[PDB]
């Protein structure tokens, strides 16, 4: 095919992240179209540049802002971010214009790049909110819970994030939603192991599976692996990562797929739960603070706008 | 001697590191002294279970606060933040009653030990500013220019930061002073190379001490390299380390010392200048926006303290 995805979206994890959302200022598209483009293909580079520290990243645009930016054509799917509730389970919805996510083995080049990207911007954007994650021991979320065990591997990344031929103009893209979840961990690690396991439904140091026939369904790998009409794997790509100080911390997380109602079913089935009761328990112990979808366009279609 | 040095005071240089400042609640004092105590202890035995990571780092007392903590007795030159001011040149006093200081090689490491040394304080006090600094490059400012390069090395780390028999009681700790800098980069990096080399004293890249007969009366370098009243040079020791994000971004300038007077004299000569109006052209570019004095005593003064 013709098109390249950004790198970084599927990208393999890295041990530093930096996480920009920037608001657009009034009628600045004209010439934030190709400071897009610049930045996006500033980020590509960089890849090349920064081989020694893994560097990648991508840039990515709000579903609310899209139409402003993009007006001659959308993804198909491309649809605000699914805020749902009920009781204390919130997941609502905060949308940004512009997203702008890094990623790399050194957090020096993270810093200066994004205050490269920063100055790119110039005065067409404001930074409203910014967020460094990192990982943490072997790739744990501070939950002390492995993070990522069920990601898709190789080739089958780009299968499950990036949109292919069945919307050949964004072929190369993927639909991105993203929430900041702020853990109560001294309330989390006050559970003893086992309840702490039972909540996941894995083994917290070795992180073992559980037996399908021993998985509560309050579980958070119960309530989350899912499967469509045809009992075949739900799946998303997660570029998740720990995040934030003692202030406020948890998880970055950050969903990347081909459809962006793979990541809405799950977190229903989070929210609202199985239809006869059980809810994802994990959410008793974390908050989604904010909620976003995002659409990052392949290369190529974000570089064909001198103007 | 008998007292031990808190390990960190004098650590040679890291790549990450944690700054927090804590203010301590009403009447606490009976219970905090032995909580520091323990939190001293932990800091110190973590030198040795995170060796892999070089971490290191110390606890110390703000000056405000330390006749309420240890009304007994004191460091005999301990005294507020120096606060001065002219023109657009201020050096505030925002003073914290406890600080601590932990350095890593490992950010998650960093991150871990931070919650656990929080959960540790319990209610007895409030986390007033947290901020995480990094290595930039090959201890570079985000100036650009090589930082600490005229540091002391070897037995003369703990010869100029160490409190020694001139106050038995308190022999094994330091003067520690710190100020924020936020660095206005983008004024910064748009003054050509020379501009910025003869502002700093040194060459960029090579790092390369100017001639002192070409040394600009204005130059960083010229401004804060002293001598006493017998051409001896007035020294300290700098653990100063690049921290921010975009919102606000700098040096976390930090000083430690025998006498509390060496980062006066120098502070001094920067802001007031050299008494025939050259003053330090370094602070055109960055403004400090907090300023603390605290004394990090020795581990074994901290340890008498049960009660």
């Amino acid at each position: 095919n013709m098109p390249r995805e950004q790198l970084g979206v599927c990208a393999e994890g890295n041990l530093h992240s930096v996480y920009l959302m920037f608001n657009a200022n009034d009628n600045v598209e004209s010439q934030l179209r190709p400071c897009i483009a610049n930045v996006a293909q500033y980020i590509y580079e960089l890849t090349d540049q920064y081989s020694d520290s893994a560097f990648n990243g991508f840039v990515a645009i709000g579903a609310n802002y899209w139409d402003s930016l993009y007006p001659e054509s959308r993804p198909e799917m491309l649809k605000p971010f699914p805020a749902m509730q009920e009781g204390n389970r919130e997941a609502p919805a905060i949308e940004y214009d512009l997203f702008v996510h890094l990623r790399c083995d050194r957090y020096d080049i993270l810093h200066l790049v994004a205050n490269e990207i920063s100055q790119m911007f110039e005065d067409l954007v404001e930074l409203v909110e910014e967020e460094r994650g990192f990982r943490f021991m072997d790739s744990r979320d501070l939950t002390g819970f492995v993070d990522g065990t069920e990601n898709p591997k190789g080739r089958h990344r780009q299968e499950v994030a990036l949109v292919g031929s069945e919307d050949p103009e964004f072929k190369g893209g993927s639909y991105i939603h993203v929430q900041k979840y702020a853990h109560n961990l001294s309330k989390w690690h006050r559970l003893p192991l086992k309840k702490q396991e039972d909540i996941i439904g894995r083994t917290k140091q070795d992180n073992i599976e559980y037996e399908s026939e021993d998985k509560p369904l309050t579980s958070h790998i119960k309530r989350v692996n899912l499967k469509d009409e045809n009992g075949k794997s739900i799946e998303i790509l997660r570029q998740s990562m720990p995040y934030g100080s003692l202030k406020e911390q948890g998880l970055m997380f950050i969903s990347t797929c081909r459809t962006p109602d793979h990541f809405e079913k799950m977190l229903h089935s989070m929210v609202f739960g199985d239809g006869a009761g059980n809810h994802d328990h994990l959410m008793h112990f974390t908050s989604a603070l904010t909620g976003s979808s995002f659409f990052a366009p392949s290369l190529d279609f974000l570089m064909q706008f001198d103007n």
